[PDB]
């Protein structure tokens, strides 16, 4: 159901829990069309949770870089059929990938990401951080991008620990910074965060 | 039957869903489409926001490839029966190949079921249930399956079920399109648009 | 009993559907038209979008067949009885049929109970629950069912039902018309439009 | 006490409903109609939307055999009173005669109780729990009630009781404010209209 | 505490209301206008649609005794506290009388709890749960209550909880305010207005 | 953690709220303020008639109080944490305050936790649950928690509550300002703008 190398515009590999617990690999896509007011286009189990996060990240969509989502529709599937998932509030992934199709900047997909966007940029910790990097290990993912106040809450057993990096994170800049493909568009991109 | 299992017929489309989590089940489609006087996607039951997504994401492939506005038509939708506890993937490529279908009015296979997400790009995205969906599929008689190509690895047939159909992976609906649509001058036609 | 089992009504048909998992009941429909004073379907309950679905498509076959245009009309769909988890036959061709008797004026066999959806173009398709629905209507007294063509292979009636109801297999709604509009000047004149 | 028993008020009618499993119980109904300013139906409470779904259904005859498009007034309905645990009849007889009533200005007589579903065709179709009705109005000291022509055999009236109330049977929606209808020329030429 | 009861304040009412299938509360509101700049009733929580209900019927009241528009108005109303398992009154007048309180810019007396339904024509309608409410008033300390006068003969209070409250039975609008409302030029003013 | 104890944030305030059964928790709320690159309110989920509710009200008070206008900007408003059972207070002054903070650039105490209704006079007002919620600002680890003043003779602490947090009663939206903003200059030229 996701891709563990090579990049991708528009997509991004979250993390999730299934049922109770074990996390699994939540890949997202999203693409953006011209309005021709715009709506945000989900379906399945997840497709409230898809459209509370990018109403959540609308302002920093457009305040800081470019595009009012309200001028677009905004068209996510998760990749797969996710029942018995509970996906983060306003995930970083989602944003991510949003932000991703706009620019068209291609995702790196052997980078997994957990964390719930504040609407002022922050990253906030979520649940499952530990059930949710397994699964990235399981997967094949080479490293995870988690809330910097999960740090603690991350329990490996040795061997585990070493089969991934785990990148803790404070800002959606940060997450940005680490899963965009390298480049002019990126460096500009990049700059814009002040 | 629900679903026909031979010949060609305009705007209609074998697809695949899983109903509980154990079983697939054949899911066809009809798409039928005429002028607006803008337009509207009419489909009701439980599957009909698939329905609706689906044909929000053909419509921008085919004004791209093609120029057809499908916002000028009324875009009619019925899963050929009643499916609850059924679940239908994102953006279908069987609702999607349909709408085509019954736009250009060019007739579907039916020995061909598929399954697929259709992402706006064209792309066909993997789905899950591979394995019950081809299953089902056999039990139905139909010959072959199209399949995302990202989903190859999820197939677990039984020697002996390899066999019994044929199973074509596709990554883009142009491919699904050219499996499906009957030979002929709208079809070669249609096929050099998408190129 | 709300519901008739004999006689000429026009404007009413008895429907079939599906309660819960499996037990058919027998649903009647009343429709009534009027001049819009555009225009527009009412109707109430879970089954509204299923009316205006099966309104939409008898509108468009109204309209080829016979010139008359019902977009300047209101319709109002009624569902007799006070049911609950009951799933309705898409486009369902017992409220397409309602429709067209009240538009036309011409009274429905109550004797007759069909089941089927609707295609723009005017075909009966087949439909869940069909066993179910000819018991309902075999246990509501009811001398004729109409159920689509398609649907015959589904038909498990067994040595208690085989010989209770004529079965009446259809492909197409002027087929529905024949076997459940009265006979006279009127339905003559519609009829030979289909044609 | 929730309603009036006698004498005659604008936009007034008393229902009847069943509480819970077995009892009747008299339901009281105002309605009032404003210039829309689309015009809306305003309810609250637990019978909120079986009153929107009545007047919506109704509008057909409200319009139809007399007066004005609902679609141009608010229509604010209220039962007076809580009703917890009722079930009301589908498309209330009371409803739409509260309704016309207050289009017409013209008052109901509050000693005449009622039950029944109006057919969008004008019809009084059949309802349940009509002897627990009836007995409801009995205590309740109302001289008459109104009932479906289908429900004269669903009329158990013991020893006791016979003699206490007269039962109306009535088929049609003009039967209805025949009987209740205070007398004068308003009457007189809406009862025309009515035919 | 989630109510006042001595004193006077502008847009702020107790109402009455029942708690499960009995107990009576005590259930506080304040209404707030501000200028629109069409205007909108903003009310949250489990009780807003009575809250947009009984300002829809005081406007129409407001407008034809007082010319002042709702229509130019934002109106605010909240519940004071949290309303779970309560179920208030259709139309409430403690709502309206908040609403023309807040409008006139003349204090209500929080020693007088309320409770009754409002029609658009300003009469007041009787309402269940007339002894708990009452009950519930005594208990904190109300001293008086007015209440529908048809549900006089609901109140079914012993001789000791008699005496401890004056019940008060109004029919029109005008009643409640001429009750509650600050002695002063301007309400003098207003009641004359109610003529 | 889902929520936290000290420093100063910008636009971020620890609201209180009940769920199910009698248990509190601490909610936090985060604002964001942007002039409308009119203005909207964007806010998700179950509590989102609220924060629409919480920031007319505040915007009323801030553009009389301080002649700015929350209509020329987009306000994002935010829940921290994933709830169901919650029930939020009306016009909730954690959301307010979050607000005031985000449009005034100053930085909120994160070691306090408030609970109350805004009215748009600018009143804080008394609510549901403020024992339990209390105790959710004791098992948090807060030290100070906000209250309505008129909610004083609500508190129930027992014998391993009392004495652990720093219970502050107050009126008006001034009062939670002077208590939850940063001291420096930007504060005093806010604060005087309102005293």
């Amino acid at each position: 159901l996701f891709i563990t190398e090579g990049y991708e515009v528009g997509r991004v590999n979250g993390l999730a829990v299934i049922g109770e617990s074990a996390g699994i690999v939540l890949p997202i896509i999203a693409e953006v069309t011209p309005s021709m007011e715009g709506r945000v286009i989900a379906t399945g189990r997840l497709q409230e949770i898809a459209r509370e996060a990018v109403m959540n990240v609308s302002a920093i969509i457009k305040k800081y870089t470019g595009r009012d989502i309200s001028n677009m529709d905004v068209h996510i599937q998760f990749v797969g059929t996710y029942e018995g998932v509970e996906g983060d509030s306003a995930s970083i992934s989602i944003a991510t990938a949003v932000i991703s199709a706009i620019e068209g900047i291609p995702v790196d997909q052997s980078v997994a990401m957990t964390g719930s966007l504040s609407v002022k940029g922050e990253v906030l910790p979520v649940g499952g951080v530990t059930q949710k990097i397994e699964a990235a290990i399981q997967a094949g993912l080479k490293k995870v991008i988690i809330p910097k106040d999960n740090i603690d809450d991350v329990l490996l057993d040795a061997e585990h620990e070493g089969k991934i990096e785990v990148i803790p994170v404070s800002r959606i800049n940060e997450v940005l910074e680490h899963v965009l493909e390298d480049g002019k568009k990126k460096n500009r991109l990049m700059s814009k965060f002040k």
